[PDB]
Order: C-alpha cells, then structure tokens, then sequence
C-alpha cells in the first residue's frame, strides 16, 4: 500500500511490528515529500510513552500543539490516515460520522467509535497522542464534536503556518514572487512558463505578504464554488474582483494578493484559469 | 434552441414575434412530456395584460400561486427558463447572485433582467414582474421574499406529481409510489418485488412524499452516514435522521426496503439518476 509505504519511510518508531510517527515525523510527512532517513528506526521504550503523556501535558493546545509536542508524542498509522483526511476532506463528513456514532444525539463519542472511525477511514495495544489527548489519560472522557471540530480547525491553522515559513523561507513576511511560487507550485512546466513569463517582467517587489495575509487567502480558498458563479456571472477587473471576493467569502483581500494574482493572469483577469489552478490544489 | 422548441410548443399567446406562456402552459411544460397543439396560438391582446394583473391580485402568495393563476398571466422565456432552473438547481446560487447584485439585500427590475440573461446563457409586462416589482416595477425583492417564491413553487410542483400518480386520489398506493420511484430507471427485479413482497397496505400522505422529497436533497450526507456501516431497518431510519434531520414515516422505508432487497449504493443510484 502506497499510504502505508509512505507513512513507513518517515516512521520513527517501531514497536511489535507496527510503526509509529512522532509529532515531528507528521510535520515532516506533511511538509516534505521526501527525507533522507539518516537513522535506523529505533524500538519504542516506556520512556518514550511516558514522553508521550509530558507532551501532551506541557503542549500548547491550539494551532501549535504538533510543534510544541516535537518528538514527545506518538500517531500510529490509522491515525495517520485519520490526520490526512482531516487536512484534505471537508468537515460536513466528520460531522455526519458524529452523528452516527454518538449515542442519544449528544454529539460526543467514546475512545472505541474513535477506533472505529479510524476503521471506516482505513479500509475506505498502546495508547497514542490523539486518545490522550480527545479521550483521558486514562480513556476518562469522551469527546464532543465541538472539541474535535476546533482540533480540525487548529491543525489546519498549523499546517498554514508552516507552509508560510517554508516558502517565506524562515521570515516572517513573504514577496509576492514567493506568493505567485506557492500558489503555481502543483502547476505543470508549461503553463508554469507561460505565468513566470508575466511576473517575471510585470511583477514589482512592493508591500510582502503578512502571515494574516495569507491566511485570508487560504479561507478564500474555501469558498470557491460560490465565487466561481459569482464569477460566471462576468469585462472582469480589480473592483469587480474585490466586490465579488468580497460577497462571495465574506473577507477583504490584501492588495499585494490581488496585485499578485492578477498580473499572474493576464488589464483584465483570467479568471477561468485563475480558478482551474486553483481547484488542482 | 431545443429548450425554445419545447417552450413554444407550449406556448399559447404570442406577440411581436415572442411567445409567452400562460401559468397553465408553464404546469403543463412541466407534467407532461407532449401534449396536442389543439388550438393554434392567439395573439397577446390587453384583456391579457389586465387579466395577468387582476390573476395576481386574486392569487394565493403560497403554494398554490400558479394553480389559481390559472391562464391570467404570462410567463416570457428567459422566465421559462428561469423557473426551469430553479426547480432543477440548488438555491444557493440564487443567493450569492442576488448579493452579486444589490447595492441592501434587494434588488431592483433591471438586475432581474440581468438574472435572467445570465441563467439564459447559462416589452410587456409578465407575471413575475408584476409580482416581485409590483404593478409598477418600483417595488424591491429581498433574498428571504424570493426564497420563499423558490421553495413555494417546488411545493407546488410536488404537489402535482403526488396528484399525477395518486391519479387524483388524496392518497398514494406504494405501488405507485414504486412507480414513481422506478420511472426513469436489474429494473425487471426491482418490479418483481414490488409485486409479490409489497403488501399494498397502508398508503402514503402527501406528507410522506414530501419528507422523501426533501430527503433526495440531502443524498451525499446519506452516502457518508450509510458508508458508516462498515444493513438493518432502524440503522437506516437513523441515517436518514441524521443524514436529513428528519424522521421518516416506516411506511416508504418499508416501500424502499422490499424494492432493493434491504448494498444502498445500487438505490442511490436509482435516487440520484433523477
């Protein structure tokens, strides 16, 4: 299995057979597609699970719990499946699966449905990071939609974040030529060649990017289809781009991105493959 | 144009060289695949503009507007089209067009027209000016006004097909439920339980139909909830709960369960091919 070689090469530790990632293995999975594994995988030990209960103790509980955990903490590979699907499905699901696996429409699940879960997802001994940190110490609790969906949210946060600082490339502001690589980055040698051939002449170094910034761009993201039709409706230029953005997500948008995005695609925007770039991602 | 084939065809007045339908045609485009040409089309005259104004005045505002419309009215062909539209496209657009197009929630008769050119791609005055812009075209349609003409005009339409396959009949024979079920649509199977495994017992409300109805709105939230279990009657009242919020009466779930031998994606296969 593809999933599972993957999850193999940049798995830490070993225990019984099945592989687990730390905190920091994930970050990496997520972030780099591949890594040179340096060192053997080691077996895990009962320092390591009681590093794994100190993590959790000692983390951040918001966007920066991966990163707080750095190597205190374990994921195995159902788990990792389940992390996957939380960054690349929307929510809507995850809410349906509560619903169908609470019991007395209370909207919280018990650690075995959490299995369970993870089950459905799969096909479709120890205690990891994610059951200490949803359920007990000890499998005490059970775990309200609320809880996970904000879990979601803030683990999305993160990934934000540390896409920004790899292609701001550790600094806290971004050109708009990093802006334009980021957003054209799954875009194919071609059609890569012929947008570099409009910012690599028309595109000014100017304001940079604010991490916010970006962020305002990445909830654009998720409200496409209604400005794609916002934008079938279109002749199209800066005004009428902010006017639709702006009903059609609701969020004002920072004049280094629309600067950026429209000499991109060129005085009037081409939205239609604006749009077919950006849904490839 | 095909769509204007089908449009004109049903069509009964006509002016300048525009066809227009009255409420009657419109219903009658919508329950009925063909119909004969009986009377050939007359031409628009002033007794049709004042009897679409007076049709308006003595209407009910609900689910029946277009019923007790009767023939005072008319309906133009963008408007065919946009009534077309909106009971076979989701409502959501509707709403990012009309923000798209107020300056207020609202929008006025010219951005109405522009609505209607841009699902059209996609003189006189008609039934549906004189009632969203009033008499006089200076009235201003809020989002909330206009859902409400959406989901009343799908009442209506639901309305008509349960009347359609009732054939008349203030209740519905799961029979014919099956056969409005299996319309479009391995299909010999499906008739060979509904033969012999439906018991014709109780028959359903026109109530019924519509909680169905309202479930096929809501079937990708079903696929997710039955993808769950991974079989039994109360585990599919509960996705369905769930899946659409709403209890459904045991009564099409049993019509449902005996048509596709209790393996749901080979029945939302069937939902989704309408």
């Amino acid at each position: 299995s593809l999933r599972k070689q993957r999850f193999m090469q940049f798995s830490s530790l070993e225990h019984e057979g099945e592989y687990y990632m730390t905190p920091r293995d994930f970050l990496f999975s997520v972030m780099f597609e591949q890594m040179e594994r340096k060192t053997s995988v080691k077996k895990l030990t009962k320092k390591d699970i009681e590093d794994t209960l100190s993590g959790i103790q000692t983390a951040g509980c918001g966007s920066t719990f991966f990163r707080d955990l750095g190597d205190k903490g374990l994921i195995s590979y159902t788990e990792y499946l389940f992390l996957l699907t939380i960054l690349t499905k929307p929510h809507s699901g995850f809410h349906v699966a509560f619903k169908m696996l609470d019991t007395d429409g209370n909207e919280m699940i018990e650690k075995r449905e959490f299995f369970k879960l993870q089950k459905i997802i799969s096909k479709q001994e120890i205690n990891t990071t994610l059951q200490m940190r949803f359920f007990g110490k000890r499998g005490q609790r059970k775990l309200h939609y609320k809880e996970f969906r904000r879990f979601m949210e803030n683990l999305q946060t993160e990934i934000q974040e540390m896409e920004f600082l790899q292609f701001s490339k550790g600094l806290s502001f971004m050109r708009k030529e990093d802006f334009a690589e980021w957003l054209l980055f799954f875009t194919n040698t071609e059609n890569k060649d012929i947008y570099w051939k409009n910012v690599r002449e028309k595109l000014s170094a100017g304001e940079s990017i604010s991490l916010d910034e970006f962020k305002s761009f990445c909830h654009f993201t998720t409200h496409l289809e209604d400005f794609a039709i916002a934008m079938q409706m279109f002749p199209v230029r800066l005004a009428e781009f902010k006017r639709a953005v702006k009903v059609a997500t609701g969020q004002e948008l920072s004049n280094n991105i629309l600067d950026t995005v429209f000499k991109i695609f060129d005085e009037c925007l081409s939205h239609e493959e604006f749009l077919g770039v950006l849904k490839n991602r």
